[PDB]
């Protein structure tokens, strides 16, 4: 499978970490909807855009004494204007690819001039 997670054209505006707000070309919260794609399978994350770079987030917040991560991956590879976030890179900056604690997913812009356009995101099997 090659699921399609976005499709379209969806431009994202961030400029500045005072902001009121850091958006995202894409978002999930795995506790509060069901998963488009299978976290325990190998998967690629490939995003279609332009301008600003772009980064990929999985966050478990703090809970008691398990402390807060936030594991933030440049891709493993852009080509011809697609990035390739991979599971390995991920579970490497989560710390273990253990994803039952996991409370969000984002794709997300680094601050820049132009902004950045998404015209398509696909999650894929390995």
């Amino acid at each position: 499978a090659d699921i399609v997670l976005f499709s379209g054209s969806k431009h994202v505006e961030f400029t500045d970490w005072g902001g009121t707000d850091w958006p995202s070309a894409y978002e999930l919260q795995p506790p509060y909807q069901t998963m488009p794609f299978d976290l325990n399978k190998n998967f690629e994350i490939k995003v279609d855009y332009s301008g600003a770079d772009i980064v990929l987030i999985f966050a478990r917040w703090e809970h008691g004494s398990k402390p807060q991560i936030w594991a933030q991956i440049s891709p493993y590879y852009v080509v011809d204007g697609t990035a390739v976030f991979t599971k390995e890179q991920i579970a490497k900056a989560y710390g273990s690819d253990d994803f039952s604690d996991l409370d969000y997913i984002g794709v997300k812009p680094l601050p820049s001039a132009d902004g950045m356009t998404v015209t398509k995101i696909v999650a894929s099997y390995t």
